[PDB]
């Protein structure tokens, strides 16, 4: 798994969890900084090279903008992300 | 904890999880029958007397109607229930 793919995967889950928290009424999720830490922890558990938290934050903010600007209806977004992120959310808890 | 309170607590979590699944885009939750089984399992873990699944189903349907007919805005409902049910959802998974 390349460093590029590692960053992309962790940034994707962080961005999606932030979107759920902010836009899909997932008030059980923790604050953005804690979501970032949880994504770093997923990487650490896999034995991945140390991922810089600020690089993760920058990439995750770009992916969050992508999820926001996409014109898919919000209910469809929220349904998809709640399903796709269920494993990540179990880890962060 | 009285039998009445046991039934009410389990029916409440079952009803709320069904509401999340149906009305709050929680497509990661399982089907109604599995939600009912998961609520029975919460009771079993606590050592509670065997709760009849059909009585649980009947009471949970009444509580679900209550959650539906309440005039609180849906975003507020979904936010509250996602927070309150997070422990139950961790058990069912």
């Amino acid at each position: 798994v390349s460093g590029q793919a590692q960053l992309e995967q962790l940034a994707s889950v962080a961005a999606g969890a932030r979107y759920l928290k902010n836009k899909c009424n997932r008030s059980d999720l923790p604050a953005d900084e804690a979501i970032n830490r949880a994504a770093i922890n997923v990487g650490k558990k896999r034995g991945w090279a140390n991922i810089d938290a600020n690089l993760l934050s920058q990439r995750s903010a770009q992916l969050y903008q992508q999820l926001q600007q996409d014109s898919t209806p919000e209910a469809t977004k929220c349904s998809q992300f709640n399903r796709q992120l269920a494993p990540f959310i179990d880890s962060l808890r």
